[PDB]
């Protein structure tokens, strides 16, 4: 039937629909914000290929490179793909204890600087592909750990591994903070019809163009918010999600995209050339569209997905 | 809180992967042929809302259409939306017995002539607004039913309710074909990590072209195609059904459709240059499209040769639901 010698995972993106922060520690338990993010339908998508060369071969076309190197214990950086040498060098020095000979090829659904937390989905959908291959014993949270490691070695990060349990776990979750490093995650089982009512209320547009009291009120929006999602209750979630939203050239197409309907709107990223999300009534969510493809970005659709990285062999 | 007097319905369109007729009585089944299809995830939207002012809209801004009328039992036909016109006559003669007030607005994720069942997925999403909204004692199948009736009476199809069943259960669906009358459709429970295998060999292409000026035994193993492709499917053999797959797209209506057209048979020509091994065109009219397989390691460089064309290309996944409805 199958050869069983390819693997492959497909990792979702994610957006940040809402969060408060309070870097600075002040509340009775060390609370220091929250996050909410759900993972949408536009994905980093990975294949690794094992081989009886003595090869390895790194191939990201999206990004305009490709590597081959001997197989060997430990590849030095070369400024080329070195995001892949860290996790290879990681598995080798952690699991195998030996090189390995192998192709690996990627390529993400969104162009690179598009702030939907590529570069972590991207390495939770490689180390995924390792795992899955190697038949390592790794759960979904070993795995948004040990990405978060990796991203660690080689640049600073704040906030501690929330994209990375984004990616992993998938769906909407629900993050709290203390003391700006402990991160607790609540996944939630949201029913259908929210993400579909979302989803009909919801125009992504990529643009391809690369307070102490406010502080104080944090934890409240955030139970106010959760309260809003388990009650199904729209009118509220509507009502908190426009006011966590509260010169350039942004500003003129969110100006376009409210004279066509839209009643909310936000950009993030890399907040610049990336894209704005925007809110509309259903009724009204098609002239909006209409509008904007005129304009020099584009619309992406999407859904909300129910779950965070997959792996298949074949 | 939720007002509660919104309905909206999400219902999707489909891709046919594969089919073959037999006519007729070859087999003493009366086996007329196969046809395996698939919901994909771009979707024609509903919004119903009852309105207490006598009044019915319709309101379809992608076809540019807005209709307004006195809400009464019968609308006569005026050539504006005329099909939302047949489905309230309906949905009142059979059920309500007094006329209703509402608004009905609509859209489609994919332009008007498209060969992926968009006018049976259309009148499903409709009819299942009106059930929802009036309580209407209507399974799947019965509205299924209900959209076929009524495309067939009021428009001009014929072939069987393939389009109708496929938008209302969704998933994959292996339907066969007896004596051009009874369907019997088989929805395939299949393991999700063959949909995305699927998904990860596929590219989706709308042309956006204007053409211009540029057997008598092989039928008889089409029913042999039938079951070794169910049973590649339950065996989840990608390797098989790679390559029966592959096979069916190479007939003489598919072969023809690319050939019979310069412009079309370039971009086949370009496709197979960055990696597809294979591909067919479908519905081609007034927007065509084309649907590949190819390797899933060259899939980046194909999307990016073809983002370079008058076209577009539509990512898409494989839904596991059909019609799916609403209250807000
Ligand atoms: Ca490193």
């Amino acid at each position: 039937s199958n050869a069983m010698k390819t693997i492959r995972t497909q990792t979702p993106l994610r957006l940040g629909l809402a969060g408060g922060g309070t870097d600075i520690n002040l509340y009775c338990d060390k609370y220091t914000g929250y996050v909410l993010n759900a993972t949408i339908s536009l994905y980093i998508h990975c294949t690794l290929i094992k081989r009886e060369d003595g090869k390895i071969i790194f191939d990201s076309p999206d990004t305009n490179s490709y590597c081959e190197y001997e197989s060997k214990e430990f590849l030095g950086n070369d400024g080329k793909l070195d995001i892949f040498k860290s996790i290879y060098n990681r598995i080798v020095k952690d699991f195998t204890k030996k090189p390995l000979s192998f192709s690996l090829h990627t390529y993400s659904d969104v162009p690179s600087g598009s702030g939907l937390g590529g570069s972590s989905t991207l390495v939770v959908g490689v180390i995924k592909a390792f795992a899955e291959w190697l038949n390592l014993p790794l759960g979904e949270y070993e795995i948004a750990k040990l990405a978060y490691e990796i991203e660690r070695e080689d640049l600073g990060i704040v906030g501690g591994a929330q994209d990375q349990y984004a990616a992993t776990f998938g769906g909407f979750n629900f993050m709290e903070f203390y003391n700006n490093k402990r991160v607790i995650v609540n996944p939630l089982r949201i029913k259908n019809w929210i993400a579909s009512e979302l989803e009909a209320r919801t125009v992504l547009y990529f643009t391809n163009i690369t307070s102490l009291e406010a502080m104080h009120a944090i934890k409240q929006d955030a139970i106010k918010m959760k309260e809003a999602l388990f009650r199904a209750d729209f009118g509220t979630l509507a009502q908190i999600l426009g006011k966590s939203w509260r010169n350039d050239e942004l500003e003129r197409i969110y100006k376009l995209a409210i004279d066509n309907g839209a009643y909310s709107g936000k950009t993030s990223g890399a907040g610049a050339g990336g894209f704005m999300f925007f809110f509309v009534d259903p009724t009204k969510k098609y002239n909006l569209i209409k509008a904007l493809r005129k304009e020099q970005g584009y619309v992406q659709d999407f859904s909300f997905t129910k779950e965070g990285v997959k792996s298949w062999r074949i």
